């Protein structure tokens, strides 16, 4: 059933890095997120265009952001590409080793936290405001996982029995304690705004 | 040898929009084709973290940029994934159709040109100083293609004999004739360093 599984040490390092620094602009966490449904969004379309049965799994693609201040979770879902089991292990797809040293040597010459998004691992900025991450991912060459981490330098990955999702991601943000602003719809609502306006994809805030 | 094709409708038009719209910032064309080459290098060698025969067609993973003055072009040539025919046919592997819509409809709310990046249509800037562009690229999958428009609504692909390049594209600008301040080694170097300092592959400026 579960695998742990180490960071590589590089990717631990800028998990540290992200969870350590004194850094107040936390918002941009979820531009980084959106951002990144939205490239998964794209691969998924460009798929579709010589083959349109890579969209049995679903047509519709779309962002949601789902609050639930019961269990202290925002979760970002998109209907994207998803990941298969390699992807999630390698870094959910992401380059994070040469993506992390080219990041920390713009950290060096003057770049701020804000720009990791430029580096291809947006998605650790979610340590900016979850203790604990969890990500359900379907491809549709694979069968649905389970990928969680609380850092401290391990994750783990589980098939997901849980609920069927069809394709795509589910981003499950458990928020620190002092970070439940982003639970509240007046907040998430002025940071999409400023910073997510452009999506081409559409973003439903839900409600509670 | 020589096959001839339409751009679709939304594409036409995006090329006339960025033809013939008054728009003094043209220097982003530089930053959208080296972010291009920056997201194709990033590809491949994510694909070589799993399988390291993938990089058979060369190690390096760079960008260099070629100016001309005698031909009158700047070239941006990468190392990165490269395109099969069907992307190059496929707009060059974006989804320039719905890209184009979102890219259009941000215009109606606000957006200026230099925002086109954020709709995966990038490349399309390069008619901002082109009066022609020849791509030049060679994908691990299939052999080496040449792709070309002088816009008007049709482009050119044919399998390429010039010079063999391993894996890659070339994207080859044959300047405007008001345009040419881009092939001056002081210029170029002021725009890489405004809008592409932090990329993360190294990026060779040639000399003449
Ligand atoms: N939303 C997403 N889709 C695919 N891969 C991802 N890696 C991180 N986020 C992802
Ligand atoms: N440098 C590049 N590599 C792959 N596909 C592209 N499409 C446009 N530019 C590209
Ligand atoms: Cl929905
Ligand atoms: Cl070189």
């Amino acid at each position: 059933e579960v695998e742990t599984f180490a960071f590589q040490a590089e990717i631990a390092q800028l998990m540290s890095l992200i969870i350590n620094t004194f850094y107040s602009n936390k918002e941009i966490f979820l531009r980084e997120l959106i951002s990144n449904s939205s490239d998964a969004l794209d691969k998924i379309r460009y798929e579709s265009l010589t083959d349109p049965s890579k969209l049995d799994s679903g047509k519709e693609l779309h962002i949601n952001l789902i609050p639930n201040k019961q269990d202290r979770t925002l979760t970002i879902v998109d209907t994207g590409i998803g990941m298969t089991k390699a992807d999630l292990i390698n870094n959910l797809g992401t380059i994070a080793k040469s993506g992390t040293k080219a990041f920390m040597e713009a950290l060096q010459a003057g770049a701020d936290i804000s720009m990791i998004g430029q580096f291809g691992v947006g998605f650790y900025s979610a340590y900016l405001v979850a203790e604990k991450v969890t990500v359900i991912t379907k491809h549709n060459d694979d069968e649905q996982y389970a990928w969680e981490s609380s850092a401290g330098g391990s994750f783990t990955v589980r098939t997901d029995t849980g609920e069927p999702m069809g394709r795509g991601t589910k981003v499950i943000l458990h928020l620190k304690e002092d970070q439940t602003e982003y639970l509240e719809e007046r907040r998430i609502k002025e940071i999409v705004k400023k910073h997510s306006q452009f999506i081409g994809y559409p973003i439903t805030l839900f409600v509670e």
